[PDB]
């Protein structure tokens, strides 16, 4: 009956050991921070603990991407091959022709094995040259995380700066969330939580090394104040400079251009599903092997909800649904 | 890169010894009908061939259920126990109260087993456990439209068969359509297959008298193209039929939804307003399958009607509209 009952229960069915959420409706915000960051030394999960955020790091990377473009600096319609000159992949007999939209949108046909490869810690041309594509560029939408990784590399290339640097200078200094980071590698992040991997109970996995290829798909750092910075940002586009502004409407527009399931009719934006269904509703999960998430906006109502936790549990990912739900009609 | 070829690829693909299709854009109307309606006789399919609807038929009661409503003989808030007295369910502990409009959107909660139950009604379901709460969850379930049947029976006073002629089938002219009474011989149905390993005949099976207004009715192919325009086409219909038909499109949306699905369920359709509004239903019993689904704004209707079960034939017409919109599948 009460949200907090909701988001208590579902911690718990979850077995996660941290869970943070934040939910803003008609700019009135509740906070539920739960759990141990750190079972073996009994560290509490605070408002100051850090969690990797998956696939919703798709989101700042899509932002940025979209920044470039409202600065003239890069379209869309762009052949990869400008920016990733040694990058060539192969749809069936012949190398296939890809465009910045193909990887922003998922129709580039990346293989599935190519997750685990980036995952693994060659730039990221050479990492997936002479790959071949499941179908021709933008034949179909497939989620592929390693997408968004080609992304990063373009970033770079257009910048001529380091992901990091372009991540803190358009987006975490701009925006004052100072505890938001795109990590270089395996060096230590203060605060941060361990991260566990589910089956047959939580043991902890934190500790294997992050390839930094990988970070702009999935190691973005955050925490829940920061996150509810980014929140306010994306509800309150006034009072932003008009390039952020421009590149925000923009980054919201889903590719129509794809087949669609009978039961499935979302589209894909910059780093976000965009549902009409009861919305604009828009929303992202994040998971990787030890960290999970998710994040829904619904502007129309200022609805905001994001939840971070250490462990990995599709339950999660379900978890914003859930929120949505009790914000809508008091049932879930 | 041809719908031709996109249909014609999709039947191969399905393995049904039967395909019947129309799709219309922009009151342009294509035909394609494949396959021999009996594979042991070499009996080809035709224009004539009738086809079960499955879970389409749920259409079809519902604008009936509609129709009772806009003439104020009926209201979806009404307890259901004044229809079916008998009919008593339980939740957890203690008996729970239903709606009409809890068949009608099947938030019901009326256990899995019931559709292989019901493959009086009332009677049928009586002592039953409910899943959840009445109006808790959306949960799909056949069954609640043979309560809706059993609701259209009680309150008209007539059978289920002579109000889905006299109200639907007769001032639509749709002369081959028909809910069936039981089993009974039907001129021109197509026969049934069941995949598995290789499709062989499933057409002994008895129907149901009970089941038939969830998934019994019988159709062709043309009368299915006049439902369709019916539905596009709404003006030169009588104000009440008119108004049933608006109604019949509304989505329920006091339900939870989850994070990749928020499509509503109307009276005997999902509601999605992605690309849309898309609206659509498919019907899949043990041995006959079938799709429809409309896109108004650009006048676009798709039926697919096929002899065989296949999860394919289920996609089919989303795979058909992808083609109209993009030019893609
Ligand atoms: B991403 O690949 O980490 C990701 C994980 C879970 C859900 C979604 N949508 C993306
Ligand atoms: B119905 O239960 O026969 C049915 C079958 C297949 C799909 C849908 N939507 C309903």
């Amino acid at each position: 009956e009460r949200l907090s009952t909701l988001i208590h229960q579902r911690m718990q069915e979850a077995k996660v050991p941290a869970l943070s959420v934040s939910v803003t409706i008609k700019g009135v915000r509740q906070r539920f921070v739960y759990g141990v960051a750190d079972v073996a030394s009994q560290k509490a999960n605070t408002l100051d603990t850090v969690y990797e955020l998956g696939s919703m790091s798709k989101a700042f990377t899509g932002l940025v991407v979209q920044i470039l473009i409202q600065e003239g600096r890069l379209r869309q319609g762009d052949d990869i091959i400008t920016y990733l000159p040694e990058m060539r992949l192969n749809y069936q007999g012949k190398p296939a022709s890809l465009t910045v939209a193909d990887f922003l949108y998922h129709t580039s046909g990346l293989p599935f094995s190519t997750l685990a490869r980036l995952e693994n810690p060659s730039a990221v041309a050479q990492q997936l040259r002479n790959e071949n594509l499941l179908f021709a560029p933008g034949a179909k939408f497939s989620y592929a995380s390693a997408n968004y990784d080609v992304l990063g590399a373009v970033i770079e290339n257009v910048t001529g700066k380091t992901f990091t640097e372009v991540i803190a200078e358009r987006l975490t200094q701009p925006l004052g969330m100072s505890a938001t980071v795109a990590v270089k590698g395996d060096e230590i992040i203060v605060n941060k939580a361990s991260g566990y991997k589910l089956g047959f109970g939580k043991p902890v996995l934190f500790h294997a090394p992050l390839a930094r290829n990988h970070v702009p798909a999935a190691y973005i750092h955050s925490t829940l104040p920061d996150m509810e910075i980014w929140i306010d940002a994306w509800l309150h586009r006034k009072a932003l400079p008009a390039t952020l502004r421009e590149a925000m409407s923009n980054s919201w527009r889903g590719n129509s251009d794809v087949p669609l399931a009978a039961d499935n009719r979302i589209l894909y934006a910059s780093g976000w599903f965009i549902d009409q269904n009861q919305g604009p509703y828009i929303s992202h999960g994040g998971q990787n092997p030890n960290f999970s998430s998710c994040i829904a906006l619904r502007p129309d109502q200022q609805i905001g909800i994001v939840a971070l936790a250490n462990m990995n549990s599709n339950l999660i990912l379900q978890l914003c649904a859930d929120i949505d739900n009790y914000l809508r009609i008091g049932k879930y």
